[PDB]
């Protein structure tokens, strides 16, 4: 049960402020962070972050946006669903849009409604993915892929293992998100391999600390 090394994995998040790493040259998928919807003055606001839409040396990619509120007008949603369009028009193979839910406490009907709205406005060639901290009802979500995050910041959350046993009940393609160099017991991988819906792991790449 060592730390997480990128050279052992093949899918990655590239977040705002993180430098590309050679592991991205062996990957099948990359999840490209592109901004966040946040509350500025009791009102939703999209802040674009990360790389500009352009041609880059990457595998098939997702556009990832962190959503900290579900009170979002249709104009922001139009922005969000244009993002994968813009990355595709630059010449990249784009799989779709991944919403990273970091939005406190809503009822699952709320998340379902948000995802239904997004799916309505998202071009049908693009898939719709979900990711978020661990937290079965999930199967009702109108999504194509779910990624269960096991980390906070630079560290794996202690007792993440409490949430993994039940994932064998998922009925949609799912992955486990790990942070680079975090604590991780890879035996869990084999466990989750029992499910025909398990699609492996995604690694959150990190930069060095200025202190190191």
């Amino acid at each position: 049960s060592h730390k997480v090394y990128a050279h052992d994995y093949q899918a990655f998040w590239l977040w705002s402020g993180v430098n590309p790493q050679p592991a991205l040259q062996q990957a099948n998928q990359v999840y490209l962070h592109q901004g966040e919807v946040v509350i500025r003055q009791r009102a939703a606001w999209f802040q674009k972050m990360g790389l500009p839409s352009s041609r880059l040396t990457l595998p098939a990619m997702w556009v990832t946006v962190r959503i900290t509120t579900l009170d979002v007008p249709d104009d922001i949603l139009a922005i969000l669903i244009d993002l994968p369009r813009r990355w595709a028009a630059a010449g990249n193979q784009v799989i779709g849009l991944q919403i990273d839910f970091d939005a406190g406490t809503y009822r699952l009907d709320d998340y379902a409604g948000f995802l239904r709205r997004v799916r309505t406005k998202l071009d049908p060639n693009f898939a719709l993915g979900v990711t978020g901290l661990l937290d079965q009802q999930l199967n009702a979500l109108p999504i194509d892929e779910l990624v269960i995050q096991t980390y906070q910041g630079r560290s794996t959350v202690n007792q993440y293992s409490r949430y993994l046993p039940a994932l064998l009940q998922l009925r949609l393609p799912f992955k486990i998100g790990l942070v680079q160099h975090g604590e991780w017991d890879p035996q869990w991988e084999q466990y989750l391999a029992a499910s025909p819906f398990y699609r492996g792991e995604v690694v959150f790449l990190l930069n060095h600390l200025r202190s190191e």
